[PDB]
């Protein structure tokens, strides 16, 4: 039923500080031609509370064929976060949708600790973003698939 | 009584193609000098019989600090069984003295395919160029060893 097929997400920086702009490497498969373009969305999920839109792009026109592409976005604004939310296990997914449906998600747990021991030992009262490192576990991506309208 | 403690391990590109060696940076604290050298050595572990990939010396030992960098090439995934290639596998740092292991660091790893595809259908010839390996870089399972030095 899916006109699109997704072959290949690479996480381009799976360990970074938590400050850097999350990077992937994206490749998908139209069976057809579309009228219309792909919208890839991507999401910060928290304390694994609501989850943050962190981009959304427009990819057009869509041939039949494969296209890979890169896609940076940038974090969500950790100081006006719950703590939860910025260390701890979290999560990251990216959303492909055709005329405002989502037909695809893939997600990624990541863990976000101090990268110095002492303060992960001894986490201080206000927290220092600037030291704080995400973990993304790419090995296991959680996808789920979508029956959506496409252009019949 | 250990003469030597392993203060940092550092794996340097945990996440990587199977085909690019394994680097790591270790620190280490001596008590004492010691007459002979230090042997660290890196093994590949099966089906989590072990490969030893490489071992170097170290030396000569005077007591304080010393944080070095250790590349080794990946074993030869030609002529191994694929079960000892994708999965879960383990890579094993060992120090030794005198022919003793005193300490070992070990870290798990997934290995898998980048490609979706090969991930669902993997082929019945394997595409190394094509596999992936994540090494489990917060859970590094040590044992030590008491071993006999130079008194």
């Amino acid at each position: 039923m899916s006109e699109v097929n997704v072959t290949k997400v690479i996480v381009n920086n799976p360990i970074c500080d938590i400050l850097d702009p999350f990077v992937f490497t994206i490749e998908f498969e139209a069976l057809n031609k579309l009228e219309a373009d792909l919208e890839w969305k991507i999401f910060y999920i928290s304390a694994v509370n609501q989850d943050i839109e962190l981009d959304n792009i427009f990819l057009g026109p869509i041939e039949r064929g494969v296209m890979m592409f890169d896609y940076a976005v940038n974090p969500p604004d950790y100081k006006n976060m719950d703590i939860d939310s910025v260390l701890g296990l979290q999560a990251i997914l990216i959303s492909a949708n055709y005329k405002e449906k989502e037909f695809i998600r893939i997600a990624y747990y990541m863990n976000s600790f101090y990268k110095d021991m002492e303060l992960r030992e001894n986490p201080p009262v206000v927290p220092q973003y600037d030291k704080i490192c995400r973990h993304i576990f790419v090995e296991n991506p959680r996808i789920v698939k979508f029956s959506i309208g496409w252009d019949s």
